């Protein structure tokens, strides 16, 4: 209203810093937030709920002393106060159980992040909050213009790599925003001499682009499971639109979600047709390329400002003996990557 940026920008602002969407999410996570509101989270709490999934995740390999289990599971929901209302709280005894609940304290971390930015500072301004909370994310944000090559490699891109299969949405892209966070230019130059710097796509929840944008994407901690992180705690890529728009966790309820696109430097890729946690790469590897079923058609293969972008049309692999329908791609280092787009998707689901 009294701001001085454009109006895609603005709905970017009051779309990612989103009190009520917050508390939803906190809501449909089943949280007491009498217990635990959105305001009193804490970093400390969260890396010690993190430690006991662990925990609770090696007692399940091991072999399940089905009463420490249940001693940790408690642990945990002491920790974090949840009000499952009729029902009991659900035991934190397998693999799918715990992957949910890091994935929750993933989530609720970035909105610890975005809840601090959006209280902290003096609160009194003669801007407008909108411009103030844009600042807020150290990040320049611009809108890309509908009729420029990078909004129609970008829809391009976005057009080929929907995967007609297991897919329940067509996409539709509403807004693309070039992006520049603060920092970035200087930490990834070393890296843009690496070979094999691509365009890649990374899914996240909406609730989690304040923190996103003002922290850079982040390699899960030390105390946090390894449970779904295919290739081991690292920052994850695909190639297939679809395939990060599934990490959007959009529903029929809210379609609309966030995707970036990054330059990443992958350098030599380590290629596995299986899952295999990494925790260092081999001498001259600075990357790992999981194999997928399906991959973008090379002939296809196109660059903007020197970055390849794989917009090919999903053809088949050389790959028979794969676990991956799609490609994903892992670097171990914060600094490989390279925030270049920012995507306002609308999902039109069938
Ligand atoms: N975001 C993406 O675009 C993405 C793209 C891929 F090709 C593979 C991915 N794997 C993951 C994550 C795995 C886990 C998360 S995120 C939270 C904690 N549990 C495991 N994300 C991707």
């Amino acid at each position: 209203s009294k701001s001085k940026l454009p109006k895609p920008v603005q709905d970017l602002i009051k779309m990612i810093f989103d009190v009520e969407s917050m508390k939803k999410a906190m809501v449909e996570y089943e949280i007491d937030l009498q217990k635990m509101p959105l305001g009193k989270l804490s970093k400390r709490q969260i890396q010690a709920a993190y430690s006991i999934l662990s925990e609770v995740q090696q007692a399940v390999s091991q072999g399940s002393s089905d009463s420490q289990i249940l001693d940790l599971s408690n642990r945990f929901y002491t920790l974090i106060p949840h009000d499952f209302g009729m029902k009991k709280p659900p035991l934190l005894n397998n693999a799918d159980s715990v992957q949910a609940k890091a994935e929750m304290l993933d989530n609720l971390l970035d909105i610890e992040v975005a809840y601090s930015l959006l209280r902290g500072g003096s609160d009194d301004s003669s801007k407008d909050p909108i411009d103030v909370n844009y600042e807020k994310l150290k990040t320049d944000i611009k809108v890309v213009d509908r009729d420029s090559e990078e909004a129609e490699i970008i829809r391009k891109y976005v057009k080929n790599t929907h995967a007609t299969t297991h897919n329940a949405y067509d996409l539709e892209v509403i807004d693309i925003f070039k992006i520049e966070r603060e920092g970035e230019c200087q930490r990834y130059k070393p890296f843009k001499q690496l070979h094999n710097r691509r365009l890649l796509w990374h899914g996240s929840r909406t609730t989690n682009f304040a923190g996103i944008l003002s922290q850079g994407l982040r390699i899960a901690p030390p105390e946090a499971p390894v449970t779904g992180y295919m290739f081991g705690k690292g920052i994850y890529f695909a190639d297939m639109v679809s395939k990060s728009a599934n990490y959007c966790h959009t529903s029929q309820g809210d379609p609309i979600g966030l995707i970036l696109l990054g330059e990443v430097a992958l350098g030599n890729m380590y290629e596995l047709k299986h899952a295999s946690h990494i925790s260092k790469l081999p001498k001259g590897k600075h990357s790992v390329k999981g194999l997928g079923k399906t991959t973008p058609d090379p002939s296809a293969n196109i660059s903007l400002d020197g970055v390849d972008v794989p917009l090919g049309t999903g053809i088949s692999s050389g790959v028979n003996d794969t676990s991956l329908l799609y490609n994903e791609y892992i670097v171990y280092d914060i600094a490989q990557v390279n925030l270049k787009y920012l995507l306002k998707l609308k999902f039109n689901f069938k």
